[PDB]
């Protein structure tokens, strides 16, 4: 345990700066001890998505574009997605279902209170699994690329959960698809540098912020709409787990963010009067794959560990940005076909939930490992990596150590 | 691959020993000077609201009460003529504001960063973390990415983008920097706070008088700091140790200060009771930050040095009165409010810079006005208070 009340960890009686620092910092590695997930109620099957999307956006007359989009939908390897809207809800907003009519205000009115609400649902489940009082949460890391406001989404989530007035909040806005890795990076330093600290990480996304009508000259926008789904993932992270009360699963050993040079125009999103405008180059799977190995070598060398000769020796939580990203990263690292199974299962059942996807995969991995009676939460293996990929191109590389079952 | 018993050894080697310390401060502002005495004339002319005589009389009075002498902006009257939508009240303007703020904020921030890194004296290759802060403009990839790119930092610098945290954000960056520097051996954190207020500029309205109050206060500016634990003797210049950092939300006060990003840009809302909410709850935040580190709060608040966010003259007046402080205690804050206005997240950095510069010039015992302990305070939307406990070092 943290030993907050122990003599060895007590604060100095005199105003000793270094003595305060020694008492204030935690001892061990930041550890994931609970994972909760949530999604909105409306089920959108991928086999009928081309029909639903083209009908809802008054685009069924674009016959050749529909056939092209139906092909893309089959190639996504997504079976279903969840949204906070149905066809009836979209009829109230003809501006959102158009291509470029003014729509930010309406999207903000939905996303500003909606994202913290969805995130709170995942947080309640994470707090329940953890089992300790919500008043003992000292840090809140909220993450979303859907909606911005002052006071921010972290404030709203804290209010809905009824967290202490003195909770240290962090609002990670618009960090896209790498954000699920960014939250682990934040949580690591926050938990490790503060004795007794328990960090609640919340990643929540409502993709209606980027929904619009398909366009022939902006084909990449429709491709993004075939991938993005709504969802929320929440995690409780803390150093020095209390034996018999908390359940330590994954230790966050090293966390580094890397930018791939000369690739700013590969994945970029802009918040305009028409909402979030998405742009994607055909070169994203190959750009990520050609640079992922260098990111892994960096994360291992930064902690003095010799990079494994075989990448199959590790467990993996890669962000399912697209099926081709998963396929090409797998091929470059010479990984066996089942190494990314947890990621492919989540992509199938939930789609690309932006920052929430990796939390869902980490949940799937630990649940399947326990269900099969494996040795550790990380597929029976000791070391692994969580990867976030997004705008920049930016790669978040999170080195994890799994504890035994 | 190492064993289960080796994970703690990795953690021991990875963490820093001492307290996060401010070792360099750099500041920057755009070139266009707008004196406060003539602001009523300039603002009402640029927004074509010269027919609203009764509202101009009220605005001129507010400008005289602000205790701001001048402000700096990235625009002049000629620049504003190219954007009639920004100078109106509710015409669509977000796209144009984003086109200015998205590349402009990291550009201004980089200018301040260059000055901070130059003072620090070590190679830019030694910067391991970047904390960028702004309430003006949002984009993917974010302002942190753009700043790192402009400075030409390493590809693997850990970046933190603090978007839309308002006037308390200058305190938030110190809170972030503390944990980043202290939990990582050899880590050097570059903190950058930059704001371009054109994101909230609009025409005055009688039904929205609180927006006019905001336009009389906000000015453009940037502040940058280098923060790190375990200062290198003879190379680095350690100034302020970040001992304790706490964020507090004052309950039932969400409607006091709130801003919304709409199709018309940033819409500002302010209740007339903001100085009261801040002043009546500030002492409790101070007792809390001292108790958190086991230090008995001083019986006299004049025993500490102060870096309060100059949200407005009345906020400074009421906090001064509640803490029973002598007029010279907020000297650094009042000089910055006068010379630069309210630069949002950048203001506290400017005050900390002014404090250490004047302390060095007067030959005082420490960088914190010759005193040992002090507090940096951020106040903003929520109402949220960022309380940063600092221990200053000798010259
Ligand atoms: C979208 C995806 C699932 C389609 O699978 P696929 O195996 O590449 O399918 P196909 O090769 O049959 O191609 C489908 C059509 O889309 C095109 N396409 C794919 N990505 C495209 C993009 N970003 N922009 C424009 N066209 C694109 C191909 O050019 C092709 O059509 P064409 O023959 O008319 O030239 C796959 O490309 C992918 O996973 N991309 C990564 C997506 C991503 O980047 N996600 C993260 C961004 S936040
Ligand atoms: C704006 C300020 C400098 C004016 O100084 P002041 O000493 O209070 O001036 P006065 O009392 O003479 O008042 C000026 C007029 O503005 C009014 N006023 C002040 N703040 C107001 C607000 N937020 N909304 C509407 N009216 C406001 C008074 O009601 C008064 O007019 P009245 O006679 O019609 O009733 C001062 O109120 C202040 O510093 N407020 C805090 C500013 C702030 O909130 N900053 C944070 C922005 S996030």
């Amino acid at each position: 345990g943290p030993g907050m009340s122990s003599l060895s960890n007590s604060l100095p009686l005199m105003e000793d700066v270094q003595g305060i620092r020694k008492a204030q910092k935690a001892d061990g590695t930041a550890t994931v001890m609970a994972i909760g997930t949530a999604h909105p109620p409306h089920i959108f099957p991928q086999d009928t998505y081309a029909d639903v999307y083209f009908r809802a956006t008054n685009s069924e007359h674009k016959v050749e574009l529909k056939k092209k989009f139906d092909h893309i939908c089959k190639k996504t390897m997504i079976g279903k997605r969840y949204f906070n809207y149905d066809e009836e809800f979209l009829k109230k907003y003809p501006n959102i279902t158009s291509y470029d009519e003014p729509s930010l205000n309406d999207r903000q009115d939905i996303c500003v209170p909606g994202v913290p609400a969805l995130g709170t649902e995942a947080a309640v489940k994470a707090i329940e699994e953890w089992g300790r009082p919500k008043s003992e949460i000292t840090h809140l890391v909220f993450c979303t690329s859907c909606g911005v406001d002052m006071p921010s989404a972290d404030f709203q989530c804290a209010k809905l959960l009824g967290l202490h007035a003195n909770v240290n909040k962090y609002c990670i806005y618009m960090q896209g698809c790498y954000a699920g890795g960014t939250v682990m990076r934040y949580a690591k330093d926050l938990a490790e540098n503060n004795r007794g600290a328990r960090v609640l990480v919340v990643c929540a996304e409502l993709t209606i912020m980027g929904l619009r009508a398909p366009n022939e000259t902006h084909l990449d926008n429709a491709i993004g709409i075939s991938l993005f789904g709504d969802g929320a993932a929440a995690l409780i992270i803390g150093s020095d787990p209390i034996i018999g009360v908390e359940k330590p699963m994954f230790e966050i050993v090293c966390t580094k963010q890397t930018v791939i040079p000369n690739t700013e125009d590969v994945i970029h999103l802009h918040l305009r009067e028409t909402g979030m405008m998405f742009y994607l180059s055909k070169g994203s799977p190959m750009t990520i794959s050609n640079n992922v190995e260098a990111c892994l070598i960096d994360v291992f060398k930064s902690v003095g560990i010799t990079p494994p000769e075989d990448w199959n020796s590790l467990f993996w939580i890669p962000h399912p940005g697209g099926r081709a990203i998963l396929d090409q990263v797998e091929a470059k690292l010479k990984l066996r076909p089942e190494k990314f199974r947890a990621a492919r299962t989540v992509l199938w059942d939930y789609g690309n939930m932006v920052s929430a996807s990796v939390g869902y995969i980490l949940d799937e991995m630990r649940r399947k490992s326990a269900a099969k009676g494996l040795e550790t939460y990380g597929e029976g293996l000791e070391w692994g990596v969580l990867l976030g990929f997004g705008p920049g191109i930016t790669v978040e590389t999170i080195l994890l150590h799994s504890l035994p079952l």
